[PDB]
Parts: C-alpha cells; sequence; structure tokens
C-alpha cells in the first residue's frame, strides 16, 4: 500500500533523474560520413549558429576577444555582467566593431559579428539592457539561477515588449518543464536549461537542490518543442561525448564553461606551476566573484561556487575543431544527417559497473 | 511466481531505503527572497524555535555553555547524562540563570533562555528527571538507541503523567511508522528519528541494524503528522543540504552532531598536530565513553560507537548562519515561505552517475 | 515486446541477486535484553549449538586445537582433509579423547567434545568416511564445491544409508533452491550454502560463476524449511552484522573462515612483518594448497583460491565472545528471543549512497 | 504521466545495458567434469573450432607468427591491415605454408592452416580482398567500426556473390538487433558484435556512443539464431570469466586483444622499465597508430583510441591453456557438455555492493 | 699507472677482475641488470673451513 521508498504520496519522489554518465547513444542505419554532417542549430528562433556552441557568461570565459574568437568559429559568446554598464556596452562595441580565414563565422544582415550579452533583473539590470541594446547587441541572456521567479519573467515580458523586434530574449536557468513553459509563455526566444549541474557549482552540497541534466532538458524540451522554442543545455559538459548527448535529448545548443576557461583567448593571466601551465576558474557565486555587480545573481554572504584553475588548453580554434569533430563522429554513428536528426536519436541506459 | 530477490514472501525486503545522498529538491515556482524566508518551526507542540536547529545530547557537544550559545542562536540545547544528577541539575540552573545583539534567543515565559535534558530508563532515571524538572528544564528527552521497547514507552507515559503538564517530553529514537505511532499513542510531545545514521555510529556494522534516514522520516512522518507531533532528525546531517533535504522530507528540527563539535562552545581541549586545531568527538556508546551513567543506553564490552577528531571550527555563531543560510538558500529555489511549506517540496531521485 | 535487458527469453537474467552489503536489519517490536538473549540454534535435525557458529574446513583454520577450543565456546570446528586418513583419524580422537571454564560447550552423550570432519567423493573418499566414523566423529560434511553434480548426492545417500544412524551428513554447497531440494531429497541433514562468496574466492572472476549470499540463502531455505532441514550460511561473512544478517535471511548456522584464521588456535606459524603479527591464510583451492588430498575439490591446475595474510588476533574465546555481542545486539534490536524468532525479521534494501 | 527519467517518449530511453560485471552464472545440475568438457564451437558457418577464440585483426596483435601460433593452439587468427596489400598477402602465404606437439591445431581440407584476413570498405579494399583470395585466405573479415552503413552492407553482399563458395565473409562490429538482421541478410556467415566496450577505445569518451557488451550480444543473437549465423563477441574481454559469459550470452566465438598483446608471438619489441617487460598496445584508430590503410576504419585528426603498454604475459600457450581452463571450470558448474549447450545458462544480476 | 710509476714491477687485480665471466660464481639479475658476488677472503660469508689461517683466526 506504502510507496516503496517510505511515506504514502507516490509524487513525493517526483522522478529518477538520469545524467550524461547514465547513458549512451545507440547506433543506427548511419549512410552519414562524419566529413559531411551539417551541425548548424538553431540558438534562438530567429539565429542559426554553423556550429550549435556558446561561451558562458562568466568573467572568467566571456569577454570581447573570446567573443569574436567564438564568433569566428561559428557559434556565438555571451558577455558577462560582473562589471560596470558603460564597460560592458563598451565590449560589444569592441565585438561589433572588429575575410576567408573563417568561412563558419557568425555575422548579422550588415557582416559584422553576432554577440550576446547577459543582464539580471531590476531597474538596474532595465539601464543596463538598454544600453547595450543601444550598443548594438543581438541577444540578451536574462541570467538568473532560479529562472521560475515572478520577476524573471516579468522582465523577460518587459524586454520582449521594448525591444522585441530589434533583439531576442533568453531565458533564465529552469529545470522543470514547468519553469520552462512558464519561460515560453513570457515570450522568450529561447530557454536555457540547467539548475545544480555545474563543475564549478556547490548547489547541490550548501543548498540541496539540483537536477540530473539529461532529465532536465527532456522536460523542458517537451515543454519547449511544440512552440518552436530551442533549449540551450548549460553546464556539466566535460567531453564531446556529452555534448552529443546533450544535442540528441532535445537541446540544440550547448553552452561551454571550463571547458574554454583555459584556452588563450579567455581572460585571466596565465600561472606557471612546476614547469606547468594553468588559468583560473572561478564561478559567479565563488566569494571572489561576489565580493559586486554580480552578486545579484542568487538574490543576495553564502557562496554557492567555488574557486580553482584549469590546465592551459591553448587557441580556442583547436578546441573548437576538437569538440565539433567528436560530435560529427556521433552524428555519423546515429546516421544524423542534421542537428534535427541527431535530436531524435535513442539512447541506452548504463548501470554502475559500466562506469568504474 | 517467486521474488525476484529470492524466496516466496514478498515482505520480506520490506522496501528500498533512501539516504540524503540518494534525492535533490526540484525547484518550483519561487515568490521567495532567501533574506526573507521565516526560518521558524515546532520543536514540541508547545515550543517554537526561530532557528530548527537542536545541539546532541553527547558528552562531546552539548553543555552549560553549547546550550547557552544554542539559545541565544535562535535553537536550542541538550545537556547530556554522562555525568551524576547533581552536576546535570547544576548545568539546567547555570544555562537558566544567564544582551541585545541576540533578537532571536529562544526563552520561556519569563525571559529565560530554554534548554533540554536527557533521561534514560529507570528508577535512577526517574530520579533524575525529577531532579531536572524541580531545577527547571523545559523539555525532557527520554533517549534511548531503541524506543519500541515496552519500557521506553512505559517511562514516557509516566512522565506525562507526572509532569506533562509543566514540561515537554521527547521520545527516543525510531526508524518506522509502527514506531512512532507507538510513541505518539505513549503521549510523546516529539518523536527523535534515526536509527543507524550516526556518523560515530557502528550500529550496521556491529549488529547489522540500521535505516536510511529519509525513508525512516516520511515513514514517522506519515505515522506523526496526523496527530500534530513534530519530528526531529537525528543524525547522518553533514552540509546545510542535508538539513534541507530532512526538512523537506518532513521532518520539523533537525538535531546536529559532528557539525557542532570542534567549534568553541563544545566541551574538550583543543588538539594540535602539524599547526591545525582538532577535537575530541566520540559516541555515547563507544568504548571510551561507556566505561557508568550512558552505560545502559542499550541495558548493557560491545563497542557501539568510535572516537575520532573533527577539525576546529571557531564560533558556534559562524557555523548557525552558514547553516541558516544554506536552508534559506533551499527555501528560495523551492518557493517555501515558511518550513511548513518546505515540507511539502519534491525530491528527485539520483543513480551513482550522480556521486561520482 | 523484448526483455529490457536484452532478447527476449525473460529467463536469460534468472533473478537479482543481493549480497550482505546490499540490507539492513529493520528495528522491530522488542521486549528483549541484549543480555537474556537465547542464540541456540540448530546445526543439523539432531544437533544443537549453544553458539550458532561454525569452523570452516581449511587446513589453515581448523585442526585439533582450534576444533577443541570451538566446541568449548559454544560452537563446533570441522577439520580439513587435505592431509591422510590415518592423520584426520588421529586428529578427531585427540578432540574426543579430550572444568567450569566452558559452561557452553557441546557435548555427546558420553560428555565428550563433539566435532565434524569433512570428507570427498570417490572411493578413497567412502575409506576416509568410514574410518572417522570408527573414529568417533559426530558429523560429516560432504565438502565439494558444486553439490547439483549426481556423484555428490549418491555419496550423501550411500552415507546415509551406512553409518546414518550413527552420524549425522551434511551436503556440500549449493546456490540455488533446486540444489537444496535435490539435496534435501538425498537424505541430507543440513545443507550447506554458498558459491563464489569466499573471500579467498576467485570462482567469480576465473570461472564467472557466483551467486550473492542474502539471495542464495533465501532461495535455499525456501527448499530446506519445509522439511525442517537446517541450513548453514558459508563465506563471506567479515562482521558480526554479516553473521546477524545471515541468520535473520533464515540460515540457522554461519560457517567462519577468515575471522577465525587468525586466532591463535589455527595451526600456522606466527609471521612477523615489520614489527606487527599475521597469520597464512590461502583457499583450499589455491595453487599452494592444490599441489595433495584436497585436489579433488573441483573435480581436477587452474588456482581457484588464492594465499595472503591476515591479521593476528589473540584467543578465540575472545572474537567468539565479540561476535556474540553483536549478535546479541541484533536480537535486541529486532526484538528476537530466540533464533527462530531473528529468522523471521525484516530486511531494507539500501542504495549505493548508503555504502559510500 | 510522463516518463520516470523525463519526457513525453518512452522510447527515447530504449533499454537498460548490462555489461559483464552486472552478470554471473549460475550453477545448475552438472553431469560435467572440467577436463572433459568439448569446448569446439562454429566460427562461421562451415568453420568449426576446437577452441572457440580468435585473435584481433589489430597491428600489435595478429601477424604470421601470432596467426600461426593461435592456429596451432585451437582457434585462429586474424590478420591486420595496416599495411600494404602485398604485405598482406605475403603474411597469409607464410601461415597456409608454415608434428603430433598440436592435436587442436586448425587444418583445412588440404592440411594447412586456416587464417583469416581483414578489408575495409571501396575499391582498394576490393583489391586487396581479391589478392587476399588469390593467396588462399580462409575467411574475410569486412572490418568497420559501423557495419549498419550501406556501403558495408553491400561490400559484404559484393563479396559473398563473387568468392562466397570459397571463403567465408564476417560482416564487422554490430551492437543492435537491426544491425545483425542487416548483415544476416546481406550474407553475412558470421556477425561480429561490439561498439565501445574496447579497453583501449574512447568511443564512449569522444563521441558518446556505445553499447554495453552483454545486452549487444543478446540482441543480436535475437536477430541471428534463427538463421544459423554465429555471433564473435568483440571486445571487453578482461578474463576467463568473461568469455564463460560471452559464450553463455549466445556468443559463438570471442576475439581477444589486450590478453593475446603481452605474449611472445605478438607483435613488437620487448620493453623494459625497471627490470620489469611491458609491451606496446594501440588501437587500430589511435593518433599513432593512424600516422595510411587503417586511418580508414571510422572515415577519417580525431583520435578513438589510445595508447599504452601491458605487462608481458610470456607463450601464447599457457594464456590459451588458462583461459580454456577457467571455461571448463565454468562448463563445469553450470551442466554443459558442449557449447551449444553453455548458451542456454541463465545468469543472475548483481547489484554495484557485489562490484565493491 | 701510478703503482707502476712508484716502483712496483706487477699489479694484483681483485675487484676489477671479479665481474668477468671467467671468474668463479653465479650470474645475478637484478632488476634486469647482471651482477656477480664478490666477497673478501676474511668475510663471513667465505671463513665459515678452509683459509682460516688468513689472520691466525669470528671477527
Ligand atoms: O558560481 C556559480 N554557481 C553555479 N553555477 C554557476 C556559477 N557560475 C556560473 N554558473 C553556471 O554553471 C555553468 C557551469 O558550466 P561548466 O563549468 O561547463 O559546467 C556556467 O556555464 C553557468 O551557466
Ligand atoms: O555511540 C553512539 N552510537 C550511535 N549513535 C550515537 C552514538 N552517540 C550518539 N549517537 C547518535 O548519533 C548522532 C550523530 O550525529 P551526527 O554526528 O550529526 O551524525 C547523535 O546526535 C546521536 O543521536
Ligand atoms: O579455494 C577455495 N576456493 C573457493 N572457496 C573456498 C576455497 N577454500 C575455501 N573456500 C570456501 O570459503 C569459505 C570461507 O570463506 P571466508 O569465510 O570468506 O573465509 C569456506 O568455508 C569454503 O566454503
Ligand atoms: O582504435 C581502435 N579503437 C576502438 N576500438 C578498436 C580499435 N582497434 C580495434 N578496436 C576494437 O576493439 C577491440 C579491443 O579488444 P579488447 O582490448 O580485448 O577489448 C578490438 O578487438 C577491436 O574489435
Ligand atoms: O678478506 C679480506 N680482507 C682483506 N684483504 C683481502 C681480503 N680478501 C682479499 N684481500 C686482499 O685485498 C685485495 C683487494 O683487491 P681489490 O679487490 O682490487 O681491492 C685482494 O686482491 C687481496 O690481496
Amino acid at each position: 500500500v506504502p510507496v516503496p521508498t517510505g511515506g504514502d504520496d507516490p509524487t513525493k519522489v517526483a522522478m529518477l533523474g538520469l545524467t550524461f554518465d547514465d547513458v549512451l547513444l545507440l547506433p543506427a542505419a548511419s549512410d552519414v560520413v562524419p566529413a559531411t554532417a551539417d551541425t548548424s542549430s538553431q540558438l534562438t528562433k530567429r539565429i542559426r549558429l554553423r556550429v550549435p556552441l556558446v561561451s558562458s557568461a562568466m568573467d572568467t570565459v566571456t569577454e570581447s576577444r573570446m567573443a569574436i574568437a567564438m564568433a569566428r568559429a561559428g557559434g556565438m559568446g555571451v558577455l558577462h555582467r560582473n562589471l560596470p554598464v558603460a564597460e560592458q556596452a563598451g565590449q560589444v562595441e569592441t565585438v561589433k566593431r572588429s575575410t576567408e580565414q573563417f568561412p563558419l563565422s557568425t555575422k548579422d544582415s550588415d557582416g559584422r559579428l553576432l554577440v550576446g550579452a547577459a543582464v539580471g533583473v531590476g531597474d538596474d539590470a532595465w539601464t543596463r539592457a538598454m544600453t547595450l541594446v543601444d550598443a548594438g547587441v543581438d541577444v540578451l541572456i536574462v541570467d538568473t539561477a532560479h529562472a521560475h521567479n515572478r520577476g524573471v519573467l516579468d522582465m523577460v515580458s518587459r524586454l520582449k515588449q521594448a525591444v522585441g523586434e530589434r533583439v531576442d530574449v533568453v531565458g533564465g536557468n529552469v529545470a522543470t518543464r514547468a519553469a520552462a513553459a512558464a519561460l515560453v509563455e513570457a515570450g522568450a526566444d529561447a530557454v536555457k536549461v540547467g539548475v545544480g549541474p555545474g563543475s564549478i557549482c556547490t548547489t547541490r552540497v550548501v543548498a540541496g537542490v539540483g537536477a540530473p541534466q539529461i532529465t532536465a532538458i527532456l522536460e523542458a524540451v517537451a515543454a519547449c518543442k511544440p512552440y518552436g522554442v530551442p533549449v540551450i543545455a548549460d553546464g556539466g559538459l566535460q567531453y564531446s561525448g556529452d555534448i552529443a548527448k546533450a544535442l540528441a535529448a532535445g537541446a540544440s545548443t550547448a553552452m561551454l564553461g571550463s571547458l574554454l576557461a583555459g584556452t588563450a583567448e579567455s581572460p585571466g593571466e596565465l600561472i606557471f606551476v612546476n614547469g606547468k601551465q594553468f588559468k583560473s576558474y572561478r564561478g559567479m557565486g565563488s566569494l571572489g566573484a561576489m565580493q559586486s555587480y554580480s552578486k545579484d545573481r542568487y538574490f543576495q554572504l553564502v557562496p554557492e561556487g567555488i574557486e580553482g584553475r584549469v590546465p592551459f588548453r591553448g587557441p580556442l580554434g583547436t578546441v573548437i575543431h576538437q569538440l565539433t569533430g567528436g560530435l560529427r563522429a556521433a552524428m555519423g554513428y546515429t546516421g544524423s544527417a542534421t542537428i534535427e536528426q541527431l535530436q531524435q536519436a535513442q539512447f541506452v541506459q548504463i548501470t554502475a559497473a559500466g562506469l568504474k
């Protein structure tokens, strides 16, 4: 009579959450050469990227240099907001002002590289958003840790009402079907997915809140797809196989953090330790980062992130090519000519024995 | 026809038990700022704490100093019984006799700090209980390792009949629905839950007996909530996320052990090892502690606890503030304005890959 | 339509196996003081031990001294058969020929200590069995690695027909319900259970054959209990909690290996390694031991055991007392007055998180 | 209403995959002595081996020396294709041209040793295959990493139409039932199974594509057995227990990789490190290996293999005898007189606790 | 060369010839490297017995 896990409510434990390590992609009938697979995918309803990768809006990942490199490589970059508004507007202008080297570069109708900017929630965030739109930003990301708040939805609706035809609006992080549906109703052009799985995240330890990434992507797609709203899987990706898994679950774009932090185009000074090279990497909720403009990320001290260092990886183009090659190999195995065909692939669930 | 795990009796393996690491809290529609969340909760049917934390009744955790500090911090402290009756009454008097900087201090009707005392089962325990009641204790915890015993229920009934109208009576550790129902029938004002999950506990190794804490809390709550009897989750809490999970499973109060052992207010001398500071922490059933007043906890040699050292943590106030901040973050994520609403949040079960 | 794990046959994967680490004993309504619990249990249909423990028939565990000590401690010892017949008969007579220090000692009608001996399968084994019966052994264990063989069953029937009224015959190791039923029909007085779970055993690695011990005990009890044939759990036991778990699963007696090899009474010299005292421990199918009278254990060199060292433990009485204290604690928690009541306790299955 | 793992599509997560560590062979009624079990099994529809083992077609495993040793031991060897066509034909001729020491030697009608050769896909592969056939090869393995491609099936049909009555054609790696059915329809004489589980493979990390080996064998066998097409399990085998499990899942032959890289007959110079003997072992798709005949395994840089060193194991005969002894022990435990009876054995699934 | 220049006419060699293949003893393999035993006549391994009169002898 009672639930086998305890209690009487069958919905007290909502579901069983799968992460990236719990699944593998099953091979299927393939007539696709990996070199000819089309990896282009929608970022928003009006923007299509040649490479379905986006740089995280973190102070140690994306600034003007990284944004330009990502835009040339085929993706896009989202500039962080841990700095004064005028400085972020200056970064946007630097990206917009900056031929055959980069056939995959992403550009607007005027031939200038695309760039995205992150804003918060509030009147100061409204002034920031208006300044960024005037500077010529292409897409605005309403970056909040928990986007199912009333204020986040109201801010997304106001931005779409004001500058909804000039720029695109992307909702904050969600992890459930209900939150994704609420963001879609508000009018977001895309939905960003993930609450908890960050590598530098301590939400699961400090707050005891989280959601495994594969299940969260599936639930959000289950709410976003009938309306044509793309999904951006944000956080938890460590290999190119994880990117392929995230895209096969229904996500149209993957946002990268630590995989791009150690590159040469990321900010921060290179550090030398015992003959090896490393670079800093900290979360926006870490004590060092919030000791400011971005401290309002979690409605603030109880830090919800950690600082660390990741090894130097070299130029960004090399990392992007490795990830795209892994994705192309996955597409060849699953017989997916396009990303829209990769989004229909099947998974096999593996036990703990397959991971040890 | 036969059970998949073996045999022919489907009730031989009663249920699948979930621990704190098996679940995460799912985000929900939130309209709550962490700084404005109300963390007050019921300890017994008549006592309400501003911070739902209670100190463990262990000789290395709670004495007069720790009890005063916990009562000032917004919670309460329970004095151990590993000492003669007169000394425990002296500790109670010291706490009661004892500052505008503490707005959250828990006080009785007369403005004196609240304190609790732990008693066992027996005629000596009855004399101890009478002395503590005369000394002015607020709550008596009938502390036994197995509270489903007949004698424990009889002692709880006797205490309620004698001094029930003056003090509250909390019943010892249970791990099933039937035991919680029996304690409620006996007349306990609150039920303490947990058999096995202690950090220094070896009941699972020595005796092979235990119960995962999340499932035990769910079962005990299903037994106690229809009568309005609060639940105190005791043991196994290592982070503020665990406190949030325990309160979301249904528990109204959490009792803290090793998290409080390394603070300044805890009894014990400071240990210096290689320039690092540690403090002693041992179970009340260990060889070094039972060698007596607590030796009768399991009707006793067979040690059922271990000794060890925990790193020095500093003042109690800092630790309590960090734990309460983590709890507030959880309340903000789940959209719970009060603890009574946090007790209705949903879980997501994660696999082994989610713990790697 | 197909099986979720693969193929179309739903019986290809017969069941899910639970080991000792997958379950815990659930506390129940108790009125039992651990000191007054009765640990007497049936070894065979006619022999009742004061302590439900038996020594393994291994050349590094049991000889005359260990058998004498075990019989005095309240259990019984089984002499290994890795030696000539005359030597084994001499060991039996040494035990039989050998005041108030040992009230729990096990004895026959003549007041002499009970002892058991292991025999193999064949004609030399028949001569060995007859010589041991003449020497005065009380129970014969037909020790084979796989007792579901036709030859082992026929040997058990022959022994029961010949010396049935003088000694008890215990069948070799089984791991399924069908094998237990086959041994019961052949006339065995006790069924010894376990194929794979030995600590020094490499059957699961070399042959890929095994069965988890909790499930195996449940399956074998489901066939032995209706006819009153006791079950002896052999192998995989590391703590007193495992002994309690094996007895609660239905076993009436546990056979101990490595828990007794490091004691003084076990054969072998005391090895000194970096100032620490160890003793040798090896399986009867190890390359060292099968180079011999135990070579017939696997119808055989393809070693199926390993050699190693176990720390010195001291006198056997102390180890037996520690194990019995753990068992008594389990009986107190589960509210079991006798072993027959312990055999009806319930398990809670734990996940992988509960083992980290 | 939704799927418990997320979304609304029940077929998104197709199945739960089992690997070798997840299962164990259950003992059954046995009349089989390990030394008298028949280990002969089919390789193709016309070739029967005495030992059901085949050497891998890798540049660090099999050449003329290893092929001859495997053919003398009772198995077979498949020559790698990372060298010019004339060189591979020379190796085949050397094997075909190279008394009672080897009673189990596998030979054709003309008394010469059997040998197999690996070919790719394309016109150059067609020329290679015709040259090898003109050199007297016995079986051709159409070797690809993903055999569900249209080109692979067409190549298999072409080879069977051309030289189908002289040599046998084995289809490359598959992991599902549909792929095995496609290879069977294409005319393959045997189907090789496994995509991902190689020890030197990085397909699961780079591409996120894979299939657990036990489940893949079960599915492929369900596809092939009604038509009498043998299944060769390739990859993931680390012990003789794994070989026994692979054969019990339905496979007729296991192809060995790292288990044969440290043998004396394996190509490559012996390497000394700190007085210990190791040998190099690398995949056919590794960066060093493809730096151009084998570069086309995955339609290729994005490496999908790794390099390393494995301990030197000595002569091949010793390893083959040890593996066969483990297989014989499994046959004795499961009561299987022949391999066709071992293929009907049952499994027991074990939990993670059984692996710790 | 120094010994011969000091005045000696011949040098008698010990350990410089112990490890040659023509010397008595068994080859020892340690971590893949080849060694040979070499002991003094007064050593405990050698004087434990003939040739105990080397120094009128156990120290
Ligand atoms: O301090 C933080 N805590 C939690 N999540 C963060 C923090 N800073 C950024 N994030 C998010 O978590 C993601 C982690 O990316 P990853 O390191 O690639 O897993 C980032 O891309 C952000 O979306
Ligand atoms: O010796 C002991 N054995 C088992 N449990 C104990 C012992 N001493 C205290 N406990 C309980 O275990 C809890 C451990 O708290 P923790 O250290 O926060 O897990 C205490 O609060 C007591 O409820
Ligand atoms: O060589 C061997 N191979 C496999 N099992 C063995 C061997 N020797 C003893 N055993 C079994 O393992 C038991 C002891 O296991 P332990 O209690 O884990 O040491 C014995 O009672 C036998 O049933
Ligand atoms: O470069 C490679 N990458 C991945 N798999 C490979 C490669 N080369 C060979 N294989 C396959 O992986 C298997 C590895 O065998 P194992 O080391 O016994 O698991 C081989 O027998 C081939 O079937
Ligand atoms: O046990 C011994 N003690 C002292 N001198 C020895 C002993 N054995 C040999 N010798 C002498 O010492 C010399 C050592 O020569 P070397 O090996 O060139 O140093 C030998 O050639 C002998 O003359």
